[PDB]
């Protein structure tokens, strides 16, 4: 069921985050205009972006279980005082469609769930680079499409702060989107091998 729900609150980062960038809604997929046919509700989005989305998030759930974290709804009721951030009118496209994200500013997490988030970048970060080197990608400073020359090919203790910190920034809502809706994210506690 979380998985139904991180999948679209994703998408609600997709979405607004599209509003900030100047894009606006059509039927037609155009970037001279900024129109993304994408840019509608979860229960109208296509199945492709659906199953990207819900691939996404179990892919996320299953990074996290590996880790030996135990997932349980024992608080439920946080999911009662849980509610969405109300945009304001410029967030409005052309069918109505305002994207609803959910009300985090009140939800804190742990240090060891910041070092869950920093572990979860770095699975990730080794995730793309495994995919990037399987498709014939090496090391380069400057980047050109026939060499295929990553300059990000690095080990995560030296990469750059920003690259970093946007998808450190993205996994640490994700898992706020995880507790505010009642789930426990403590981690394994085997950890003295």
């Amino acid at each position: 069921k979380i998985r139904d729900r991180l999948a679209e609150n994703i998408h609600e980062l997709w979405g607004m985050n599209k509003i900030e960038l100047g894009w606006t809604f059509g039927k037609i997929r155009d970037d001279n205009k900024r129109q993304h046919p994408c840019l509608v509700e979860f229960s109208k989005l296509p199945e492709t972006e659906k199953n990207y989305n819900l691939q996404m998030s179990t892919e996320t759930l299953k990074t996290l279980l590996a880790l030996g974290c135990h997932i349980a709804h024992v608080n439920p009721a946080a999911e009662e005082d849980l509610k969405k951030v109300k945009l304001p009118k410029n967030y409005m496209m052309s069918n109505g469609y305002k994207p609803a994200p959910l009300d985090l500013s009140d939800v804190k997490l742990l240090p060891p769930q910041e070092v869950l988030v920093d572990k979860l970048a770095e699975n990730a970060h080794n995730v793309w680079a495994k995919d990037r080197i399987k498709q014939g990608w090496t090391y380069g400073i400057q980047q050109d499409l026939k060499n295929k020359r990553n300059p990000r090919l690095v080990p995560y203790a030296l990469l750059d702060e920003r690259t970093k910190k946007s998808n450190r920034d993205s996994l640490r809502e994700a898992v706020r989107t995880f507790v505010g809706y009642g789930y426990n994210i403590e981690p394994s506690d085997q950890e003295l091998a």
